[PDB]
């Protein structure tokens, strides 16, 4: 029933991908579904230097993770991986795991890719710490709305190695069924 | 409410392994266990050459995989994969692949290990295949009873670099509680 | 300077991929290249059955693998994994492993896929089992463009080369896909010659 | 001929790690070795709060990395990943990517754990960006015998070394663990003398 859509955007294409997210989560009756941002570890400075894209988005508290019963982690592919922002949060949840706050919690990951390469090594390497965590793993296998550099593994966006390209039509409903997929598994188990 | 343990083993440590998940899985009222192997793929002669253990479970179809709510692979550690028979046997999957049989259902790793090494790439290797089917990955995080050498990801064993150590009383508290873990879960879904 | 490529293909996508890098290698003077496929696993009258594809290159015992200075394997992905024909293979190391025949010695991967997903779960896959026998493993990033023998050939496939098969099977690889492989292959038997030479 | 070891340590379990490493790649004549350590990323206050260890070994900057031959890369297994620390370092190597700055060096890694889970996953995820900037990848399998300095030493960590830390983090590598790591580092400062020289 309560559904966190969480990630990191440094240029937007994760942003826009969680809102399709939690759209779909928000199809489901009986999800209560917000979005969250990891917070941005790099100064405001070198943010704008890099050109980055201004997140509005409420920042998370890695304690706050206990409260849901889903956990939808967007992250940009950074060479195979999370990103580091991603990174540096989750490493805050070392109190949670000792817990076992997480544990048997759904969570389900989306991602973005540049030029191209490494989206799926990003989305399960992301995995590995949710296991850790004792979370449940949802891929999305081949729904999903209905296939590019698809995978089963999560949604995913190619921003292009301009950064320019925004999510398709295509990417976002396969963005927006995952969302309404993990959702309703969710309330199935919740509910 | 139905679970198969899936498992292959060639000198019976996941064999063992199989046998404790399934008697995690059947203390779940819902739960209905049965125990398949996959089969052997070296003639006899190459068999008994290597000094492998004659293995009696019923032999698994890939076909039936589509009849189970829940699936628990074993494999043994074959240099950081699942073994060469397991992965003929899911190679024969490709039907149900495109029907989209085993979509949304539970899938989840056991494994084994010689000397040392690869435990954890055989077990998150193996989910990715579950993941080209749309299945839900559960892993056991730090549960279980209660834990040397366990992994998040599932229930392992040390054999041993002659293959002659059994698997311990705490290996088979972990396998137990694996199987019953999404036997519940299973169960929680399906019901 | 000894270069194999050892490879195992159903409808012949990683084959020519496999000529592709063979071809490659043979672009470093001093590299000497076999191309060799691991056995069919499925008996032939169900593989004809299937469809499969007969291939003319030798079949590879797993003893054999010690000869070689530099190993560049092809295998299709099959679910994110290498094939149970290249795995069944592999699990047959177990001698050369016990004895270090493949320590230290260069390993790199190539795959094809039907429709994209999980090409880079089978290369990074084939490379653990590579790192158990002590291989170096062979990335192929993304190259300098003017290594590549077609000219606007895009990054994008950084563990190693791939093509694309179509859902249909139908499709065979691109030039552009080809470059790739025999960069790849000409990237490790460079390597191979400056380490054996 | 030049060897970097970069590395991050919260309570000092990779530092050791990493002198070690660099210990064995001074045994290799012509190889200049440096150790240096990615920066800490929480605020001193909080660091120190944490029990936190304070480290002699220079900061290392990330356009720096273009300097070396070889890189062995130190981190702790954070749930199955490289550290944070080590993650955000990583990804400032944007320009170095862009430049092929870091294509074809050899790059190996080590790890530590608390109890043991996911340390192969640290590394083999660790490989994944070595592998988008085209670094050679560094396993050392399960090497001969007498190439480790302390005798009875036994397999299990074919990705790289390893040490555990305790739930407790009052663990201190052994000489085994150590021996190990150097090991490691004389392999590869080995590798690359042989490459460089
Ligand atoms: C250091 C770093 C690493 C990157 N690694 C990759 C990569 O591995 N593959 C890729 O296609 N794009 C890569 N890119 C591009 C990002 O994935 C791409 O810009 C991102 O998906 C944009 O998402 P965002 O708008 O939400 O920030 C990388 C970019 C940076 C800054
Ligand atoms: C070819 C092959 C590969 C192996 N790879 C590993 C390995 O990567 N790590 C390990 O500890 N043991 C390895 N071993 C040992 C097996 O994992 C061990 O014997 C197995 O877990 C026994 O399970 P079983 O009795 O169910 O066959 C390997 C054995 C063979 C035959
Ligand atoms: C059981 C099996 C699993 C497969 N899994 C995938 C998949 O993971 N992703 C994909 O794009 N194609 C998949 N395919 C398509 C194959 O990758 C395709 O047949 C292969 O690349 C053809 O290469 P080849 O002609 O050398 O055999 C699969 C095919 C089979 C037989
Ligand atoms: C957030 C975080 C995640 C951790 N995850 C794991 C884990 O995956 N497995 C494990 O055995 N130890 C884990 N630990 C323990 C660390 O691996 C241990 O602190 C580290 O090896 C110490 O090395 P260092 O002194 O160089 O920092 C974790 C610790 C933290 C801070």
């Amino acid at each position: 029933a309560k559904v966190l859509v969480l990630y990191y955007s440094m240029y937007g294409h994760i942003e826009t991908m969680a809102r399709a997210v939690a759209e779909g989560a928000s199809k489901v009756d009986g999800a209560e579904v917000v979005v969250k941002r990891v917070p941005e570890t790099m100064p405001p400075q070198l943010f704008e230097k890099a050109g980055g894209k201004t997140q509005t988005a409420p920042v998370a508290t890695p304690q706050e993770l206990a409260d849901y019963d889903a956990i939808i982690f967007g992250t940009p592919t950074r060479f195979g991986n999370m990103s580091g922002q991603m990174r540096t949060f989750l490493d805050q949840t070392g109190g949670l795991w000792a817990s076992g706050a997480l544990y048997g919690k759904l969570a389900s990951v989306f991602s973005s890719t540049g030029t191209g390469g490494g989206q799926e090594q990003t989305i399960t390497s992301t995995w590995t710490t949710l296991a850790h965590h004792g979370m449940v793993i949802v891929p999305i296998g081949y729904a999903a709305q209905e296939l590019r550099g698809g995978t089963p593994y999560g949604a995913t966006t190619i921003a292009g190695g301009d950064g320019s390209r925004q999510p398709s039509q295509e990417e976002l409903s396969i963005a927006r069924y995952q969302g309404e997929y993990v959702a309703g598994l969710a309330v199935k188990l919740n509910g």
